[PDB]
């Protein structure tokens, strides 16, 4: 269940960064991850 | 003196968030907030 980003036209799987994504509120259609958690998603929490 | 958001096609006032606002160059008509501060205009001050 790794999820992978793609270009509109053009079929070739990508990592999923904040490059290609966008924050958004909520939805009940979105998927809940749990494990893996692409970058844009990791809650930092790496303090001192 | 509370500042809510509403989309611009039907009234329906939310709270001020980074979803839905944009940081743009001050103007001079613009609002000079001093308390209440919406969590975008919130100039993070705690380390530890």
């Amino acid at each position: 269940d790794e999820w992978s980003y793609t270009g509109s036209s053009f079929y070739a799987p990508e990592p999923i960064t904040s490059l290609n994504t966008k924050y958004v509120a909520p939805q009940v259609t979105y998927q809940n991850i749990s494990t893996n958690l692409p970058p844009p998603l990791l809650g930092n929490s790496t303090g001192i």
